[PDB]
């Protein structure tokens, strides 16, 4: 199989190029699941958060049981199958809103993580890149972009860097470029 | 200041039951107390998601640790703060006992995660109420009891001067009397 994500604000993007990308793989006959998070796993999570506020870490724990079933239950399960399995968000969704954007130690996320998701990483990251005026109060989103864009450049042969304000035909054919080695 | 107590225990053991004698007792002498309560006393809508069908044991654990996290904040530190004796029925040897030793997650990883959950709030006291385990989530079976039995008994004897291990078989009033003994000179 080959695991890839998106990542970015909310308004960048994400759902339309994991839509994109997987219909770019079905016209090349290849087998693709496409998935996302919160609620892959535990749909209970996403709606119980969409009205709930909690502290940051109770937060970090939903998102993660979330996530350790999604793992397990949907993604491995996929890969196992050889498929091309998309997330729509992971991990890396969690470090950048409740490590950067909410405080929470990097390491500690990351430790709890290591179980959480048995350790599994995408092969590529898809960044969708833009200031939170224009995703289609602000200090919070602005650590978060940032706390993306100090992920991208610390891994920066896993994440691939877009400019999430060109036309979506336009970041799908740089997606497209992006892979095309490793298919 | 404040005074932390945590009850212990199978299911079945009476951890409840003793809770909430001990609560009415401290409350006759003229103490503040805080009864509370986990799994739902920080996140009531965890014990939904807690009966998920075919939940990983790691999913669990942070679905508990979740819960304890928001219940350590919001709950017991601020009843602490207030010179409380907060007492829970249940805390995080639940889960050492539950998803550790009975589902075999790896200790010192279920440490890391409370850590940060709990802000390293430990209790002064735990009374760790010990129940054979035929007598006491899915697969809650006599294996798993016997593992979570067995794993209480270890976090006694590895932490002696917290855990008091008391027959959960004894009449309740001979418990009471004895949990009641252990405290006279802290309170
Ligand atoms: N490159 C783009 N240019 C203009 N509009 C876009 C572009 N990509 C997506 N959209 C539109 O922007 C909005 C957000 O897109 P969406 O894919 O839902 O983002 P996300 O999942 O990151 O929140 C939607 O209304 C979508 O139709
Ligand atoms: N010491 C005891 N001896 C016999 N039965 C008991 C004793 N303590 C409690 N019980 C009974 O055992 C059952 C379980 O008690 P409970 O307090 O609910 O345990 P837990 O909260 O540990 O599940 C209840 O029916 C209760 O009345
Ligand atoms: C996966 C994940 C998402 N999130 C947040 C980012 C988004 O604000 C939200 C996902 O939104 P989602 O469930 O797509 O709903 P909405 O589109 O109504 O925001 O969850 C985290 O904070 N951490 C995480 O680990
Ligand atoms: C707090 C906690 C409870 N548990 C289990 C013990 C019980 O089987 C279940 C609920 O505990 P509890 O609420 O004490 O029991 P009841 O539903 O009888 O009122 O959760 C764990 O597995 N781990 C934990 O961390
Ligand atoms: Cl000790
Ligand atoms: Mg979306
Ligand atoms: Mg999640
Ligand atoms: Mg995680
Ligand atoms: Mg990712
Ligand atoms: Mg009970
Ligand atoms: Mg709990
Ligand atoms: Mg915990
Ligand atoms: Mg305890």
């Amino acid at each position: 199989g080959l695991f890839l994500t998106l990542e970015g604000l909310d308004g960048s993007g994400k759902t339309t190029q994991a839509r994109r990308l997987a219909a770019f793989l079905e016209a090349q006959g290849r087998p693709v699941l496409l998935t996302r998070e919160p609620g892959g796993g535990l749909p209970e999570v996403r709606s119980l958060l969409l009205t709930q506020e909690l502290s940051p870490e109770a937060e970090y724990l939903l998102f993660s049981a979330d996530r350790a079933e999604h793992v397990r239950k949907v993604i491995l399960p996929g890969l196992a199958a050889g498929k091309v399995v998309i997330s729509d968000r992971y991990l890396d969704s969690s470090l950048a809103y409740q490590g950067y954007g909410r405080g929470l130690p990097l390491p500690w996320l990351r430790e709890v993580a290591r179980e959480a998701t048995r350790g599994l990483k995408p092969r590529l990251t898809f960044l969708l890149d833009l200031p939170p005026e224009a995703a289609l109060g602000l200090e919070f989103f602005r650590r978060v972009r940032e706390g993306y864009l100090a992920l991208a450049r610390a891994e920066p042969g896993r994440f691939v860097v877009l400019d999430a304000t060109l036309p979506e035909e336009e970041i799908a054919r740089a997606i497209q470029a992006h892979l095309r080695p490793l298919l």
